[PDB]
């Protein structure tokens, strides 16, 4: 991999692997997502979830959220990758989290990035004010925080109040992604996934990791299909055969739009050599 990347950065193709993957990527339809009465629960025009694979809210009304469940069969890995929540879809990203069995959040970006709000302040702030979402009968309670330099990760208590059952969710948010274009080094980034892998919110005993930015395809493919191909690497009697690009047109079968930029996928192809010699 470190070979291939050397000679696509000293020929600067980039851009054309990059559209090549763009132009071989699978169209699947998206019609639950763009029917009328859905369109207020849709943050992005251009970013909706396949049918094939979206995610289902356990509601008998309307079950759509923004959501699709990214399935990896041979690294035996699943995400559900979503969008940054809005201030009407709260209620159903948590009502996700709970029905899904999820046990970690993983959030790439900050509520304001570029001096716009990028997802609605969806968790709490403060541990005696937590948050009630009337419309799915849940609430939500901070339990701990611990701010790092590039990440802080929260302990959240969720409670489903017709039963009074509760489950901790981890909350892992990267904090310090920059506003334009990637990090310079991928070491950081590399870090908060071994921290999130650590945690057990990867892990087959619970529900899909629950993994969002803003449109929750660019940085949030990144984070998976970094996850993934290491986790290829590890399991393969020749780690040498995992091709990133193939990897990542398997993910984008799953939800569209998976490394919005020839940026991001040279990231990604940093982050996955770099997790390699640490591995
Ligand atoms: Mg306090």
């Amino acid at each position: 991999m470190e070979k291939e990347f050397e000679q696509i950065d000293k020929s600067g193709s980039w851009a054309a692997i990059y559209q090549d993957i763009r132009h071989e990527a699978s169209d699947f339809p998206c019609r639950v997502a763009k029917l009328p009465k859905n369109k207020n629960r849709n943050r992005y025009r251009d970013v909706s979830p396949f049918d094939h694979s979206r995610i289902k809210l356990h509601q008998e009304d309307n079950d759509y959220i923004n959501a699709s469940l990214i399935k990896m069969e041979e690294a035996q890995r699943s995400y559900i990758l979503t969008q940054g929540p809005l201030p009407n879809t709260c209620g159903h990203f948590w009502e996700m989290v709970w029905e899904q069995k999820s046990r970690g959040v993983v959030m790439l970006n900050r509520v304001m990035e570029k001096g716009s709000l990028k997802c609605a302040q969806y968790w709490p702030q403060k541990e005696e004010k937590e948050m009630i979402f009337e419309d799915t009968n849940l609430k939500l309670t901070l339990i701990s925080e611990d701010i790092k330099s590039y990440y802080t990760v929260r302990q959240l208590e969720l409670e489903n109040l017709t039963t009074q059952e509760t489950r901790e969710i981890l909350h892992f948010h990267y904090t310090t992604w920059p506003d334009f274009g990637v990090p310079e080094s991928p070491a950081s980034f590399l870090n908060f996934l071994f921290k999130v892998r650590e945690s057990g919110s990867l892990s087959p005993e619970h529900g899909p990791v629950v993994v969002h930015c803003s449109a929750g395809i660019g940085r949030s493919g990144t984070f998976c299909l970094a996850d993934t191909c290491l986790l290829l690497m590890d399991k393969r009697k020749d780690p040498s055969s995992v091709d990133i690009k193939k990897v990542l047109l398997e993910m984008r079968k799953f939800r569209m739009g998976l490394i919005q930029t020839a940026d991001q996928l040279r990231f990604s192809y940093l982050a996955v050599i770099e997790g390699a010699k640490f591995i």
